[PDB]
């Protein structure tokens, strides 16, 4: 029942949410920046937006993985976490590429989720 | 960013939700099995507003907590993480340990950065 049993792929996709966290936080507040600047303004509007569910997006993956990982520590009960959680656009490549790495870490993380708390 | 001496509610944190988890799963149900039916249902439903209220400073204390250790980036903590009656004895505790917490987490939060400006 207990399983959790955390590594090798847990230990990967960590890795993954953390270096996508600070990849944008140094894209959002450096080149990204002077990337929307010299955007229309329908397309600011649009990066404005995305940037929010880009942001919103990895902190509920942040939030995951550190809580898992405090689980994994024994910092947290193995049992806490059973109700935790789980138009047109034209972007700038940085933006659309991290939007796109964040949806594959999402479902990574969301299969991860089921597997180790849904089933059977 | 200093957020030293939030060990204090750091450690308060960590030890409420261990409580819950220990209550919740143990004491709590035979609280929830000798009860009426619509008490079971208050008990059910704020203990699932305790609970939901718990993960949400639970991932903020640690989201600190990484950015404290230089795991996640300062920069990060933005617009990222902010915020019939009869129920049994052991209940009411944690939510009312719960509603302190929050409280001392929400001032804690908007003095990091929301503050600077006020008041």
């Amino acid at each position: 029942i207990q399983d959790f049993a955390r590594s090798e792929l847990f230990d990967r996709t960590f890795e993954e949410g953390m270096q996508l966290v600070e990849e944008t936080a140094a894209y959002l507040d450096g080149a990204g920046r002077h990337d929307s600047k010299v955007l229309s303004r329908n397309a600011a509007l649009g990066y404005a937006t995305e940037s929010m569910r880009l942001t919103t997006r990895l902190m509920q993956v942040a939030s995951w993985l550190l809580v898992q990982r405090a689980v994994r520590e024994g910092e947290m009960p193995p049992e806490a976490a059973c109700a935790e959680a789980y138009a047109v656009e034209e972007l700038p490549f940085g933006l659309m590429n991290l939007l796109q790495r964040s949806e594959r870490l999402y479902e990574r993380v969301r299969h991860l989720d089921r597997r180790m708390y849904v089933e059977s």
